[PDB]
């Protein structure tokens, strides 16, 4: 799959389990589009939001909803969301993975981009 | 300063200088608009953005442009900008640390009370 | 594997290849003795270091050589190494999985712990 | 100051406060030897640990003692503490900053010239 999330609980030190995952991308009125959704599993991981043929170069926003995540195990956590904005397929296909290491007044967020 | 930015390069060590910060507001439309921008100082903070007075409650973003920061030093990054989104509560001083890599970033909030 | 380690490069985007692992385990005499050792792999993990067995209860040390993978890079880091040190398996057996986030000079760590 | 540490506390949004920090040096027979501790203020900070005079080139060990301070909280961490080694180079001023969970850290290193 060339776009995959990867989401971590560093309260708990498990995966994050069931966060929505919304990802958009730039139109070209410059406004974003809704482009894929999901939710994490119990690996914490989110596959199959889309295909090479799909994904095609552009301006993409990953956005994940960490505070009903947190909300829901009896946290209010800072951030309404974290937010992973990159420009996608620019010179030819790539795969992304985005992980996102979660805390409630703090996130860390990685990119792994290879080249099938 | 009920609002403060914090900006560090984790390639060279160092405060990240001169970057361009942008905090906006969610108007009654749920539309983002312009609040209170700058370029981070020498020692990579940026003060003096907003007031008391003016920092209501509300949903907020900041946008810390870090794409134009690693291409003024040549170096190829992954993100178009870092953002930040949070609600600000009465229930008093936000200061908002970035610790930029060129493909991660980590991001934290020290909420205080003076 | 009861115990895994996952190193990623932060400058690059990519796993971080043949980085040197060193495990250690505090002895009764309060030292650290040599306990497993091994390079990650092209996708940045490292697995096969122990077995359930020998995974007994202790205080576990997992050197991570960080200087030495940045200076091949032709950087200069801050640190020595990353170090994760830990109690593992004090209510009984638990798989762990330590993974490092790197840069030049900064690091992040993080732990997930399964019951199997 | 040519060494100063700070601690922050990434579940509740704080500095981390009261916190043992204890440095190393390395001695002539390659053993960790004691050369400066205290307990991080309200800040999150710990200044004065060494002086110019005595902070001479050498690889250091700071030793933040991470999991007292989560079991003051009452929350189960995963690490015994959290370690910095790093090589002091006289090619001046060094800020080590961790932003602390219970199963992760950070890490970063601030060198500036004053």
């Amino acid at each position: 799959c060339p776009l995959m999330v990867k989401v971590l609980d560093a309260v708990r030190g498990s995966p994050a389990i069931n966060v929505a995952v919304h990802v958009f991308r730039t139109a070209a009125d410059d406004t974003w589009e809704p482009f894929a959704s999901g939710k994490t599993s119990e690996s914490g991981e989110l596959h199959g939001l889309t295909t090479e043929e799909e994904f095609v170069e552009g301006i993409y926003k990953v956005e994940i909803d960490t505070k009903s995540y947190w909300k829901a195990l009896g946290i209010s956590p800072f951030h309404e969301h974290a937010e992973v904005v990159f420009t996608a397929n620019d010179s030819g296909p790539r795969r992304y993975t985005i992980a996102a290491l979660l805390s409630p007044y703090s996130y860390s967020t990685m990119a792994v981009v290879t080249n099938p």
